[PDB]
RNA sequence: GAACUGCAUCUGAUACUGUUGAGCUAGAGUAUGUGAGAGGAAGGUAGAAUUCCAGGUGUAGCGGUGAAAUGCGUAGAGAUCUG
């Protein structure tokens, strides 16, 4: 649909990273579990990368050539993501980070005594 | 003989303590002007976020860990958009 909006939600565990439209209508989606990574491999900026390709590879069936890119979390593959979606004949046309912060809002879990 | 550091009663002194008369302002307070503050109490309200409920898109994972598994998901999750 020529423009769309790329969701990467990038997390320490796993990255998932999904195309939509301008109006926010999934058209495409691949994350880092489902790619053949697992466990140690899922939280690498290289399992990002190959889930952002095959993402939006299958997203350009679709028509979408100008993206809009909308990082979210503190995950690994929030960068290596954006750099294969857009070597892949996608025109970025922004990146914006847009991960939530609360402004003291809910309590946070206790802390691991690892 | 000394001592018995004691008690009593008179006499004397007034530096200090006690009791009193008067005065003073330096300790302590009062009135008046400004100022800072997450000081307190009662109401109201804002925005981010979480959770849940209901819908649209969409499809096979999500989540989690040192690795896993329990758990959640094809009864459609997770992600994304709107209420």
């Amino acid at each position: 649909v020529s423009e769309g909006i790329a969701h990467i939600h990038a997390s320490f565990n796993n990255t998932i990273v999904t195309i939509t439209d301008r109006q926010g209508n999934a058209l495409a989606w691949a994350t880092s579990g489902g790619q053949g990574f697992r466990g140690s491999r899922k939280s690498t900026p290289f399992a990002a990368q190959v889930a952002a390709e095959v993402a939006g590879k299958a997203a350009q069936e679709y028509g979408v050539k100008n993206i809009d890119v909308l990082v979210k979390g503190p995950g690994p593959g929030r960068e290596s993501a954006v750099r294969a979606l857009g070597a892949l004949g996608y025109k970025v046309n922004s990146i914006s980070d847009v991960t939530p912060i609360p402004h003291n809002g809910c309590r946070a879990p206790k802390k691991r005594r690892v």
